[PDB]
């Protein structure tokens, strides 16, 4: 029983796709805002607001976060030519989400280190079938859940990791839980 919403909503791109819709409600507000409550620590999703195509913009939010176990906040999007799934992970509950990616160093910006990772997913679901992608993060070591991302200083510091940046599919400012309880309301802008 799985359930997969995008669109165009208060003027903005949307996603939100679960494993479980009985425990988990996502609410689309005006304009970039959305809301997510989960409960029961059953069920897997993702969602959120931003754009499609994304690009190298400034990404302001904020709003509340408040999780209960293993979940996270953070920009999130792919690209195409080349294939790339991409995440700037501005907080997280119990589980650092790049656990077993390869660290590859360090970038400063918007008023924190960024560690950087690297990894390669094979023969794993993407927005274009099962394929072999690369993956970056960069993973905030100052949590918080109100600010401003630079998405450009992140993609230049990955491109003198590895593979440049492809032409951009969608980017939102995703809120994800897994198996965990919380709620969440955030403003995209």
């Amino acid at each position: 029983r799985t359930q997969s919403s995008t669109g165009t909503h208060g003027g903005y791109y949307y996603s939100f796709w679960t494993d479980n819709p009985n425990t988990v409600t996502y609410t689309n507000q005006n304009a970039g805002q959305f809301s997510v409550s989960w409960s029961g620590n059953q069920g897997n999703f993702v969602g959120g607001k931003g754009w499609n195509p994304g690009a190298a913009r400034t990404i302001k939010y904020s709003g509340t976060y408040n999780p209960n176990g293993n979940s996270y906040l953070a920009v999130y999007g792919w690209t195409r030519n080349p294939l790339i799934e991409y995440y700037i992970v501005e907080n997280f509950g119990t589980y650092n989400p790049s656990s077993g990616a390869t660290a590859a160093g360090e970038v400063t910006v918007d008023g924190s280190v960024y560690d950087i990772y690297t990894s390669t997913r094979t023969n794993a679901p993407s927005i274009e079938g099962t394929r072999t992608f690369q993956q970056y993060w960069s993973v905030r070591r100052n949590k918080r859940s109100s600010g401003s991302v630079n998405t450009g200083a992140h993609f230049n510091a990955w491109s003198n990791v590895g593979l440049a940046l492809g032409s951009h599919d969608y980017q939102i400012l995703a809120v994800e839980g897994y198996y965990s309880s919380g709620s969440a309301t955030m403003t995209v802008s």
